[PDB]
């Protein structure tokens, strides 16, 4: 999720920086540096236990 | 749990006051009243899930 986030917003800065040829001066870092909180919280929604409780019992 | 905390503090209660006949005058209140959180901490030990996965898959 968060190399999805870093492609998708890279595409925003070279769509912007082609259509606006303005300044493009401010020479910034990565939006996606450093992976956050949410990409956690939106990853935990697939988790599985992948191990029944019967195996377990035998 | 609970229960058995107060009546366990009361047989002492009883036994001292039959031995120890000296003063007898404070005349405190329950040991153990408001079922704290101890309480909890040792009954969640035998909690179990009744239901197996099969089951809610089906």
């Amino acid at each position: 999720l968060a190399i999805r986030e870093s492609i998708e917003s890279e595409i925003r800065r070279e769509r912007e920086r082609q259509t606006n040829p303005s300044a493009m001066e401010v020479e910034e870092d990565d939006p996606v540096p450093e992976i956050r909180r949410d990409h956690f919280e939106e990853a935990m929604r697939f988790a599985r236990r992948s191990v029944s409780d019967n195996d377990i019992r035998k």
